[PDB]
């Protein structure tokens, strides 16, 4: 039971400097108060000191969400432009977000900067809202005792946590349960259909189209749904942003902040020999892995010891790719970027790449190198002195099982003093992360997509696993991280692009296992060329299908805009009347 | 000189049943009179009665304007709502489409229906708009003595003729504009890059995709310049529909005229078996004529006669096609469409299919059958009783240099009194049906596409002919068809999924041309896999590009959006003012 705390701000003061901190903490006290938020200093862990920010009063309040309000009309995203009407009543999400807008914004948008990066905060740590413990119980012992979860679960999570930890959820719910289909048809497969069936490949990019594509749709109703439709379109200003000057585009007024986009170029090309370096050292280390196994698998007892190594190497993934995602980010930093779309963008497609090696390139190295040319792991049996196509199949199995069990591990098992306590173990938590979770399950979806024909029975696995993680999630997000600040999407984002490469790179990987295993390269490129135009042809079909199918968002669309629903002149002096030019005509019938 | 004639209507009167047509005609007149239109009975040629239709007074028709505008609004293809304001003025295009919408929409929308197809109106031929003579002269003029037409030249043609003759004409100006590239680099090819260029190929995918993505760009563009950015959002309800039964939606309030959707697809079923018995008896026709042209170039002077039935099957092209044209017609007058856009979209595809096929078949036998398969023309000389690579680039400078010879032949070679006789020729005159114009520059444009790799000067043919055919058609319009009635398009329609297919397909069809020509199934399937993958690369890397031009419609809705823009409690009575927070921050500040 909080005590009415909107947000809480940190604030570290070390003793180094505490006097350039000391008078610093006024001048986060007065910034406060010039926006009519209450503030409340208390102790904090580890020389630091909490400072507690609520609502002033309700007025104020009030009329800065109808001023938000008029601004989402403004860009689009509302129906119609609305002070004592709140009788659309104010959530929870949106308040918090509207508070952090107060104390995060500028003064040029009303509010004041607090940003922790940029400005003179460079003692302010963290501004994160609280966690209300009752609901989180209420929430995990529901989700718990639940087969399946409806749409009020979502639209609660909605209400609490806002819409990108809504979205995340609704996008996991809906993955797991059109998992439920390439389950069913893959035990299908694994039982009766021998192994590496082509149908099977077929079925499987079939789903991903299918399941794509009504993704992109019930995005779409979930953010007609919601109030956030065209989020995307409302460009947000990073505080992290360093600037060279300030120019004046010839369009608006505004004084833009610029940036030359060659200086920015000059450091994205450095992406390029990162992920080279990246890719090399990770080829070399799955070639090694590869030659060793290989190695003991001709001298000699089990069989489960010749797919070790490669166990250990998933061992090493949350680890090694960990680090990649660091240095990631760090370049992220470099490049600099006016928008968070534009960077979250730019860091989700470097840690999509990352992840995307570090995660396939044993399986590509499996089915396309070694299967294919059995030669070139001589070298192999060469150095570790002291063609099976079964391989990818249990290479796939080990890929499925066991990383889940490693991403298991990572994730789960590892009168006023009792609040004052829990705020103090609040702050030591990390921010919750929703892009860590999105790059897992579409990990995961790519795994079932593009390498799920090797070992069918894939699907079953990752369809518990996605049901375990539903509340594994709520769970972490409940207990394990700080409330996160409640932003505004109308869909996933950059993640969907994943998905549609995904979805195609797999079109062309699974068929292409298909005929890499079951026995001449006429055979597998006309493979090849017949499975990417069947996902060609049936992405247009399902597209076609899905455009006529009248989602809720297009007829709530209509019934708003319903609800607001001499001689040149005396050509005709001739017959000027109304009787005359039926008499005329009825005589000119007459003569003719 | 016109006498202020807004619209004539014809209304064919037969002796046989002049009765039923008499009292039809005062039907007529009073349903003008309640509209607000000056109406002026004459003398018509064959047993007709033309009336001219006129404003009456300026206010009524000011008001219908304003009335246009506020719905324009509604659907939002208008900035802002605006009625003494006209000093944006009313165009000759919109003033007469206004007229026609007041002549033919029934009561419900405040005009009264005059549709000459649907009602008792069945003795009225044409309502059609007259022609300036004046204006005619001086576009020809000037359209015949410049070698290039600005924009203002198409600003011109839409204040006169509307949006989609505009838009016609804009596009061809584009694609003729466009045509300097390939044909510089075609004839490039032809001088020094020997035959079945493979680089030239990529060219033209890469031309086929920057021109596609440009055009997409730029009719934006135009569509934002002008008023009718967003009109395909509007859908417009034909007369000629025919019902079973009026429901509601429980949507809207709005009486929905429903048809059976299964009823309409028991119908459109029949296009299948129409298609087959279509592609059957022409590929029937083109193998006969292939084999005799084979067993001419067989038996034995000159060269010109071995391809002389090819010439003949295109002098047999207009009519042929055109017979299948008017029967695809009926096919579309036999499924019920319910709009307007559909059914053009419908017929539109229809027509589309039967002409690929009559235009492409012969060259896609010639190139895709009887060069690989040259054992399937044995029963060619048995029948005739009484391989060369160079086919396939005979055939295409064939289809290139005669059809144009025969469609420019089609096209082109084939004190009131005066007044009266302007009018009476005016009637017998075919109404300007711009998708012709659209289908031949879409046949010409997959020509270049995917079989100009086999002659590579047929693109300085195609650029002559354009240039020629941007002052035959503005002939054709002027003197050879009536005033087309104004309409409003966003964009050239579904023409333009026509372009993608034909440059997707052309990717596939050149690269496998090259490898057909020049010289294994292994070859030709990489080559067409490099082929379409490099298509398709090459368009995500122009459309990343396009994305990121910063297009006048961006700028200038941006501009638009611009202008218009007690325990619980005892927590915070501890400190509640503005100085003592700070003394107690740095007390805790001293003692911590
Ligand atoms: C080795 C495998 C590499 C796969 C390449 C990544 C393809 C998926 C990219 C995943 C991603 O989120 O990036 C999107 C665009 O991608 C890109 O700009 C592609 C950049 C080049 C990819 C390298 C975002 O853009 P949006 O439109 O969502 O905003
Ligand atoms: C390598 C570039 C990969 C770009 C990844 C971006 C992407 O989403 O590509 C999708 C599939 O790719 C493709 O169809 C073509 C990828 C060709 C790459 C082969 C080399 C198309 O997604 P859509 O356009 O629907 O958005
Ligand atoms: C033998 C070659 C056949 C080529 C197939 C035609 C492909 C181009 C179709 C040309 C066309 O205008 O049809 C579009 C959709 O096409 C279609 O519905 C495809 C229907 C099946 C094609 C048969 C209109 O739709 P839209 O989105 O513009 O409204
Ligand atoms: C046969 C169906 C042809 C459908 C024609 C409709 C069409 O425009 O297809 C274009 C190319 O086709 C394709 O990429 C795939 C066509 C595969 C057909 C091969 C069989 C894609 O156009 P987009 O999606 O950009 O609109
Ligand atoms: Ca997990
Ligand atoms: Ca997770
Ligand atoms: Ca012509
Ligand atoms: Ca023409």
């Amino acid at each position: 039971s909080n005590f009415g705390v909107d947000f809480v701000i940190h604030y570290k003061v070390p003793a180094a400097e505490r006097d350039e901190a000391e008078a610093g903490f006024v001048q986060l006290i007065r910034a406060l108060t010039t926006v009519g938020l209450a503030t409340e200093v208390r102790h904090g862990e580890n020389e630091s000191l909490l400072v507690f920010v609520k609502v002033a009063s309700p007025d104020l309040f009030a009329k800065q969400v109808y001023r938000a309000r008029l601004g989402d009309w403004l860009h689009g995203v509302r129906v119609s432009a609305p002070a004592q009407a709140l009788q659309e009543p104010v959530v929870e999400a949106e308040r918090l977000r509207l508070i952090y807008l107060m104390i995060t914004k500028p003064h040029n948008e009303g509010g004041a900067g607090v940003t922790p990066t940029n400005a003179k905060w460079k003692h302010v740590e963290s501004i994160f809202p609280l966690h209300s413990h009752s609901f989180n119980k209420e929430w995990i012992k529901k989700w718990s005792s639940k087969y399946t979860l409806e749409q009020t679960d979502i639209d609660n999570i909605r209400d609490k946590f806002g819409e990108s930890v809504a979205f995340y959820f609704a996008f996991l719910r809906s993955y797991f349960r059109f998992l439920v289909i390439p389950s069913a048809f893959g035990f299908g497969a694994w039982l009766l259909l021998g192994q590496f069936s082509y149908l099977y490949a077929l079925l499987c990019g079939l789903w991903s189209v299918v399941f794509f594509e009504y993704w992109k749709k019930q995005e779409v109703d979930l953010a007609v749904q919601w109030g956030v439709r065209g989020v995307s379109s409302i460009q947000q200003s990073r505080p992290e942003f360093e600037w060279e000057h300030e120019a004046e585009d010839p369009i608006t007024g505004e004084p833009v902040k610029v940036y030359p986009p060659m200086k920015r170029v000059k450091t994205q090309l450095l992406q390029i020999p990162f992920a080279l370096a990246c890719v090399v050292a990770l080829g070399a280390l799955i070639v090694t892995c590869n030659s060793l196994e290989v190695f003991i698998n001709e001298v000699y007892g089990k069989q489960y010891l010749g797919f070790l190594p490669t166990i250990f190497l998933v061992i090493g993934t949350p680890t090694i790719s960990g680090v990649l995602m660091g240095a990631a980010e760090k370049l992220n930093a470099m490049e600099n970027y006016a928008t968070v779309d534009a960077h979250d963008a730019a860091l989700i497609q470097k840690q999509f790449v990352l992840n995307f090696m570090t995660s396939y390139m044993a399986l590509f190295f499996t089915a396309f190198v070694y299967i294919p040319f059995g030669h070139i792991l001589h070298p192999f049996l060469n150095f570790w002195r002291a063609i099976n196509p079964a391989r990818i199949s249990n290479q796939m199995f080990y890929f499925t099982v066991t990383p889940q069990i490693v991403n298991f591990a990572t994730e789960v098992v590892v009168e006023e003093a009792e609040f004052l306590q829990r705020v103090r173990e609040e702050c030591t938590l990390e921010e919750y992360d929703v892009s860590g979770d999105y790059r897992e399950m579409v990990m995961q979806f790519g795994y079932v997509a593009m390498f799920s024909v090797a070992w069918p029975l894939a699907a079953c696995c990752f369809l518990v696993n996605n049901w375990v993680e539903l509340r594994s999630d709520a769970l972490k997000i409940a207990i394990s991280s700080r409330r996160p600040i409640p932003w505004r999407t109308d869909s996933i984002g950059p993640w969907l692009t994943a998905l549609s490469f995904l979805s195609w790179l797999g079109s062309i990987t699974s068929s292409a296992i298909v005929y890499l295993c079951s026995n001449k390269a006429w055979g597998l490129l006309l493979s090849i060329l017949f499975a990417e135009h069947f996902y060609l042809v049936v992405q247009l079909a399902v597209r076609f299908v899905l455009s006529k199918l009248d989602s809720p968002g297009l007829q709530k669309e209509r019934k708003e805009r319903f609800q607001t629903k001499t001689p040149e002149e005396m050509f005709w002096q001739r017959q000027r009347g109304m009787q005359e030019t039926i008499e005329i005509g009825r005589r000119m019938i007459e003569q003719q």
